[PDB]
Formats: structure tokens, sequence, C-alpha cells
RNA sequence: ACAUUUAACUAAAACCCCUACGCAUUUAUAUAGAGGAGACAAGUCGUAAAGUGUACUGGAAAGUGCACUU
């Protein structure tokens, strides 16, 4: 798959319309050693249905995108980002569902197919979560996530889902 | 534990005890499994008020609390 190239910093100032390298206020990896490094250690992810939390500039999406995954599921707070994610789609077609939201509520127990939910007793059922938030929206979301692994709700509708 | 016999008109003969050491003790090797250090990985890799210590931290790219230094 010919991806496009990974943003600059430079390029990310610009899009965030802040023309300053100081202001930025948030942190990219924008090395994709290390985002392969992360992906691969999310496990075996050929023919899975991924949920990709807080992609940003898009290393991990890359990552994810070059590893044989079914299908990932995007979502992003910032629309700036959109247009970036959405040339990214287009160089890989088929593979990349971008949706604008806010991860503390997307509902993602509707997103996959229901032909996914495995039963508890077995194994982790073929759906994955990656994520590379900020660190002020992480512990919200695994707290929320914690809370539905002890309902068996949310994303564990459909089993065992495993997180990185 | 165990015990002085014969013999002695030259002088000699005889002698023979019974008790472990083991699931004890020392060190070493082999084996399941787990954990460290070394090579700043080399590129046909990518690019352009502050500080120190300590305590908590569940909206932690650091913050707050206390004490310090310039
Ligand atoms: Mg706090």
């Amino acid at each position: 798959c010919r991806l496009p190239p990974l943003p600059t910093i430079r390029e990310i100032i610009k899009l965030l319309r802040l023309q300053a390298a100081k202001q930025l206020s948030q942190n990219f990896l924008l090395d994709l050693r290390l985002t392969d490094k992360i992906v691969r250690k999310a496990g075996n992810l050929t023919n899975a249905y991924v949920y990709e939390v807080g992609p940003g500039p898009g290393g991990i999406t890359r990552s994810i995108l070059n590893a044989d995954v079914a299908e990932l599921l995007v979502v992003e707070k910032d629309t700036r980002f959109i247009p970036g994610l959405q040339m990214l789609s287009d160089a890989a077609p088929g593979k990349l569902r971008i949706v604008h939201g806010d991860v503390l509520t997307f509902k993602v127990e509707k997103a996959f197919s229901e032909s996914l939910k495995r039963p508890w007793e077995d194994d982790p059922p073929n759906v994955h979560i990656i994520g590379n938030l900020p660190f002020s929206v992480s512990t919200p979301l695994i707290i929320k996530w914690l809370e539905n692994i002890s309902c068996r709700d949310g994303p564990f509708v459909y089993g065992r889902t495993q997180m990185t």
C-alpha cells in the first residue's frame, strides 16, 4: 500500500494554524519505528478489527494499516487532522473508517459486526483496541472501560477485547 | 568388655576381646520457570523565573503540597 508521507512538525504547526513551535500543547510520536514497535507489541493483528483512538498525525494509524488489519475504525476529536486521515483512507481503500467524535462518549458496541461477539469464556474476540491519547484522556478512558468490563458491556460486548 | 596357665635333674611351652553409616553431613552437576548486563543499534533511517530533594496524584506529555539554591 502506497501510504502518503508522514507529516513533519512544520506541516503539523501549519495545520494547527499556530505559526509557532512553542504553543503546541501536544506531543507527537512522528517516528514510525517506535509506532511499528508498539503495534508489534499489540499482538498479531492479521485480519483483526482494530479500534484505534487518538490518531493525531497518524503514525500509529500507518503502522496499524501496514499490518494486515481487516478494518480499522479511527476516532479523532480534532477536525483539523481529518483531511490527513482522509488522504490516508484514500491510500487504503476500505480499511479505514474515520469518525469525528469524543472517545469518552463514542459507542463501540455497535461499530463492528455482531458475528464477532465471542463468549466470555472463549478467547479474546479478534477485536483489538490501540491508543496513544493525551495522558489527560487515557485515565478517564481506562477507568470507564474497567467499569465496562465489570459490567461486560460496551467494547466488551464482543468478549474479552484486548487493549494497548 | 577382659584375664596367669602349665612347667622348672639343661629349660621351656601357651596367648589372638566385642562395637555402622544414616530419611545423618559437605560440596557440586542436570533439569521447569523467571530475571539482568553488553554493543547509543550503522544506514539503501527520519528530520529544522529556573533548578534540587521529598510526599500524594484516578482528567498525570506532568500537577499540586513542604522545604531549599541563584
Ligand atoms: Mg491532581
